[PDB]
């Protein structure tokens, strides 16, 4: 189908004969400097090769505030998600329009070149409530609150260079090369598969019903740019993504990885998705259950309904002008042994089955055995092999403040006592200094899967600088993980419930 | 590299709007046509898409000597393969200089327009000796007396398209496509493997090997058009290289089928698929041990030195303008577990080991166990697979013409005798009438695997249409393969000598 807009807006095609001028620009002395944050260097790259069509640089405040209030540009094109450059007051104040500002990534390889058209401050609470939903634990509110900037920076581009990336170069396809690849297939029929987590048996099923139900060739388009936090990394998912491919017929399927940066902005995500999917050359889109949503807040309510966003793309489907290809909840069959879409079976003449994400985390973090019918083994492997069961995973004892026994003395018989286990894991005690450069090489270890003893807390004001993850806090205080009976309880006896707790929470198994 | 000859005769690409018109000329009922044969449509197809560069048609007398006697083209570019258009009496007496003949596939698909520049008799004995050494028995000289036409026409082509293919649409990269493969990659240097067998341990070794001599990203560049008598069949072998492939670390090997029909020429061939490799975008090609060789003749001596084809391209090194990467025996090290060139060890210092070709077809007829260092176990599955066997595989026997026994209850008693043992095998007592319909349908079912009765033999006049594989004559002769006592002897007896003669040949297992 015709690119959103009509033109596909490869602006690495359209600036080629400007490279070497827009370089040398670029890296003169006088030019201001921006440097791209991480979510930006995914943005601009979907804006610079078409797959935002028809964008061609950041939304000013004319389209942003259309896009808002409206899931529209300005000019009344449909587009449901923001697409903006936040810059922080210092910088912003650096600037008018008319002013030309060269895009970094790494404060080392220029991007491209933006031309200012307007700085605005954005009323962050309407975005989040009239784009998102409001909820502020919902994912790009806390992002757009926590990590945006606070001014917006409209303006078009002129293409350097996609971002850079060392991983997979064959497979990030730009929407020129994925259109040929499907070409020299012959494919005029495609449909696109969306996805941020490891596909199981049900997404296996699911694609290939679709690819049977819209007579179509499967594109199994992951994202790899950026997804909901605690997501399993793309690295991994690459490595499942590979593996699951070859479970589908020779020649019927095809991968390619989309930089994209998600908002998990469900229903309105959606539409978007489909948009861009039509822009990479998709003739078709699927569009399951709770797509894009982030599931369920700390209260336990939906941030969006399981099928707003199915919804929401049939109120628009006579001008998407890709084919959406709708899903209900794909379950499993005990006894018939497959999976099948729910709103074609229960009548309770039939039990079915689901492993829900929860569920997954759980065994993969209690060494649980990942039925057969669920996922493929080789998926689970690659799965397990990333996300290791307690028994391999790395935790730190924090020495509370409260401690009255020797702080040496008490990391010793830590040391010595977890040695005796075994186990492959690594020990060591571990001080901190308040200093920031160590303190953030804890995760790196309990990443490691390494055991850190910590003699001493580190002051409230770097908590922050260290993750949460496997941190135990050993103390009196009714905070503690571990708690114990007195400041000055005998180190056996400290040893003794230090032991049992982690052996508890599975990270000793005898 | 440059494409041999400077220009890339991409001929879909430089015809493209002639592509109608030329469509319009195949399908007019006045113009004579030619259907191509098997290994016309693997030349037709590399000569339209650049892979023969600068080949744009069929030799004529003039070019077609030059190589013969020059291993160069009348022009002086180097060229050591003839590539021609054979046909027969009768069709080369319709045709005259200027005249134009549309080309199809499959007496249905029009490939392209040949203008003629001539039609010569070529004296096939100079061609055979000069070119493919003499032997009676090589693959290119047995082709060419008892296959190829006895007369040639040389043209230039005008394409319409490259022959049809459904298998592996995505794999058989052109030269054009596979140059871009390697630039949206940002490989320079590649360095290609040329292949016609599964690749192994050794293989796998190898290529690494000359990735890192070279210090080119691997390219590997298998035969699917048409190679040597009984080799394993390209489906197999494309199972084959898509698992081994990923025995390589991620994102250095490529993989692409090439629709080329081998001549199974030794050292010329090997200048040939340099020449070849290079249009394709290669910057190094590999070159082993008797490369493109045929092996021994049934004397037992060679057809080429195992060295000849690096000695020849060594020769040619200075204007193939692609580096050749050469290799000498490549063998098995048991006390240090690792493969390494020959020419770099020995000194009976160290022991060797080596599973040749031979040896590998035996086991996979015997059921034996493969080596896990000689070959990897997935390899080994999908080759057993394609290659059951005996006790999986299929078989006939004839009543020889000399029994005199009912040939109908000595049918029946077999039949009933062989079902008994079960095992999976399907059985049928087959009556051919001498109809070669019937005749020709006799290896499908061996192929398929079932065991064939045939109560009488058929006239000589037609024991070509039938396969001589795994077919058994039960008759008094010599020349039988189980040989009767007398013409009339007992069935019971007669039953018991095919039994125990299928059970001795591993048919059966008890
Ligand atoms: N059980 C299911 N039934 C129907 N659709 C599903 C199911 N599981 C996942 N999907 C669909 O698969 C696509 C991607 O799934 P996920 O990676 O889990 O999440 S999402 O954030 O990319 O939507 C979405 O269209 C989603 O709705
Ligand atoms: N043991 C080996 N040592 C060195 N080179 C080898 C070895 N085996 C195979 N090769 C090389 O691998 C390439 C393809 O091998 P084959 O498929 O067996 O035959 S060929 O007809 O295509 O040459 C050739 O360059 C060949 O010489
Ligand atoms: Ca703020
Ligand atoms: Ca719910
Ligand atoms: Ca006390
Ligand atoms: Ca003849
Ligand atoms: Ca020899
Ligand atoms: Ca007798
Ligand atoms: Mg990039
Ligand atoms: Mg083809
Ligand atoms: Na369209
Ligand atoms: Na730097
Ligand atoms: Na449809
Ligand atoms: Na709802
Ligand atoms: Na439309
Ligand atoms: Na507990
Ligand atoms: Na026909
Ligand atoms: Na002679
Ligand atoms: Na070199
Ligand atoms: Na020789
Ligand atoms: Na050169
Ligand atoms: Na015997």
């Amino acid at each position: 189908p015709a690119p959103h807009g009509g033109i596909l807006q490869d602006l690495i095609a359209r600036d080629a004969l400007k490279k070497n001028e827009l370089l040398s620009e670029a890296q003169s002395s006088d030019i201001l400097v921006w440097n791209l944050t991480p979510r930006q260097l995914c943005d601009i790259e979907l804006i610079l090769n078409g797959g935002f069509s028809p964008l061609t640089g950041f939304l000013n405040e004319n389209d942003y505030s259309s896009v808002v209030t409206d899931s529209r540009l300005a000019d009344g094109t449909l587009w449901t998600i923001p697409i903006t450059l936040d810059v922080d007051e210092a910088f912003a104040n650096q600037i008018k329009p008319d002013t030309r500002i060269a895009l970094f990534q790494d404060d080392e390889i220029p991007i491209a070149i933006l031309t200012v058209q307007d700085v605005y401050k954005p009323n962050k609470t309407i975005e989040a409530e009239r784009v998102f939903r409001g909820d502020p634990e919902h994912p790009a509110i806390s992002y757009l609150f926590n990590v945006a900037g606070d001014y917006y920076v409209g303006g078009s581009l002129e293409a350097i260079q996609l971002p850079q990336h060392y991983d997979y170069p064959g497979l990030r396809k730009t929407p020129a090369q994925l259109r040929l690849e499907f070409q020299s297939r012959q494919w005029d029929r495609v449909v696109a598969f969306q996805t941020r987590n490891p596909m199981h048996r049900a997404h296996r099923e699911l694609t290939v019903r679709a690819a049977r139900e819209a007579n179509a060739k499967v594109l199994i388009h992951p994202v790899v740019g950026l997804t909901k936090p605690g997501d399993i990394d793309h690295h991994t998912r690459v490595r499942v993504y590979q593996e699951i491919i070859k479970r589908y017929p020779n020649g019927i399927a095809f991968l390619s990885l989309l930089p994209l940066a998600m908002r998990m902005s469900g229903d309105r995500e959606a539409v978007w998705h489909a948009i861009i999917r039509k822009n990479y050359g998709a003739s078709h889109f699927i569009v399951g259950r709770d797509h894009a949503g982030p599931g369920k807040n700390s209260k336990g309510v939906d941030f969006y309904g399981p099928y707003d966003a199915q919804e929401l793309v049939e109120s628009y489907k006579h001008e998407l002008d890709i084919e959406v290809v709708p899903f209900r909840m794909v379950t499993y069959l005990p006894d018939e042994d497959r999976y099948a879409p729910i709103d074609q079976i229960d009548t309770t003449k039939t039990r079915t089955l689901n492993i829900s994400g929860t569920e997954l985390r759980r065994r993969l973090r209690v060494g649980g055995e990942i039925p057969e019918w669920f996922s493929y083994p080789e998926v689970v492997k690659i799965l397990r092999e990333s996300n290791p069961p307690r028994p391999k995973q790395g935790f730190s004892i924090v020495l509370g403040n409260s401690l009255t026994v020797s702080r040496e003395q008490l990391s010793i018989a830590l040391l010595s006592t977890f040695l005796q286990f075994g186990g492959g894991r690594y020990y060591k005690i571990f001080e901190h200094n308040n200093k920031t450069e160590l303190l953030s090489l804890i995760q790196d270890f309990i990443g490691s899967g390494s055991g850190l003893i910590i003699p001493d807390q580190w002051e409230d004001d770097k908590d922050s600088v260290v993750g949460k993850q496997n941190v135990y806090l050993l103390d009196t205080s009714s905070s503690a993980d571990i708690q114990l009976e007195s400041a000055d309880e005998p180190i056996s006896h400290i040893v003794q419930k230090v032991v049992l707790f982690l052996e508890d929470n599975g990270f000793f198994v005898f």
